[PDB]
């Protein structure tokens, strides 16, 4: 149906728009603490620890696949990288506090895409 296709175009222009908020949002990371999934063979308890591991690559990979919505369930996965971490690691280490940054700075970014997902629809 026609139909079908407009709404599969509106899942296309959010794509687009979620790819550039991920662009951005990782950018606040140089880090690259968040880049890829916490490795289980080197902290092999972590998911008695962590019940949904997040990381950019996973959310890169869910955005591709179109598997984004709406802004927020793309919100959780960014939220679950940042509680994830907060969580495992100590207030006093580098993680954490790489963690408060990224939430920081993404805070001002999410605030705008929001407006940008409601103005243009």
């Amino acid at each position: 149906s026609m139909e079908q296709v407009a709404m599969e175009l509106r899942l296309t222009e959010l794509t687009r728009l979620l790819r550039s908020v991920l662009d951005q949002l990782q950018d606040k990371d140089p880090a690259r603490i968040f880049a890829q999934p916490v490795s289980l063979k080197e902290v092999p308890d972590y998911l008695d620890h962590i019940k949904h591991p997040m990381d950019f690559a996973t959310m890169r990979k869910r955005l591709e696949a179109q598997g984004y919505k709406n802004l927020h369930e793309f919100e959780e996965d960014f939220d679950l990288i940042i509680d994830n971490c907060m969580k495992y690691n100590a207030r006093d280490t580098v993680f954490y506090r790489a963690a408060v940054r990224l939430r920081d700075q993404g805070g001002v970014v999410l605030r705008q895409a929001r407006r940008e997902v409601d103005s243009i629809g």
